């Protein structure tokens, strides 16, 4: 699913952003 994965990429991404924002 080259769609859901991407979806996760986003979400997970956000989560990542949050990690950087708050380490």
């Amino acid at each position: 699913g080259i769609g859901k994965f991407l979806h996760s990429a986003k979400k997970f991404g956000k989560a990542f952003v949050g990690e950087i924002m708050n380490s």
